[PDB]
């Protein structure tokens, strides 16, 4: 408890955002 279970889910959110950025915005 105490701001928990939310930050762990966002840890993956950044991996998807940065994962689909250098390869997605790098081949246009």
């Amino acid at each position: 408890s105490g701001n928990y279970v939310l930050d762990l889910i966002y840890s993956l959110h950044k991996q998807i955002n940065r994962g689909l950025k250098k390869i997605v915005l790098g081949w246009a």
